[PDB]
């Protein structure tokens, strides 16, 4: 019906801001764009499924997301990628780790203040009938 892509519209608009906001915090810089397969080329035979912000914002736009459980899927994919590939007692790795786990504990922060929970109740009940 016209009701139920008026919600998907709402949803999406809802994910593009929440991204953005992930997008410009310094701590996060290093997870706006893809690990570089040129600067990294040992990086795709690791990590079989690479995700970032940038694929998350075309992923919005491309209509991949119908409920907020399934972009979190993606932000959850970002965090353990970097918990995987950087798992050793150095610096650099200690580092990054941190900054993974404060981009998923945000995320999941500012959905638990501004998301509905009967708007993401009434987005799972339209894709389960699809
Ligand atoms: O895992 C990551 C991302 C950082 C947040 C997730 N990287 C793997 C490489 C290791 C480390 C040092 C450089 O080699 C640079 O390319 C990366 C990027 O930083």
């Amino acid at each position: 019906s016209m009701q139920e892509e008026d919600t998907f519209r709402e949803l999406r608009i809802f994910l593009r801001n929440v991204t953005h906001r992930l997008a410009i915090d310094k701590r996060f810089r290093v997870f706006t764009k893809p690990v570089d397969p040129d600067e990294v080329p040992d990086y795709r035979t690791v990590i079989k499924e690479p995700m970032d912000l940038s694929s998350v914002i075309s992923k919005i736009d491309l209509h991949k997301y119908l409920t907020v459980k399934d972009y979190l899927r993606d932000i959850d994919l970002i965090c353990s990628n970097a918990l995987e590939y950087n798992p050793d007692r150095d610096p650099g790795d200690r580092l990054i780790r941190h900054r993974a786990c404060a981009l998923r504990d945000t995320a999941y922060a500012i959905i638990k203040e501004e998301l509905d929970e009967d708007f993401e109740q009434l987005c799972e009940e339209i894709q389960e009938s699809r």
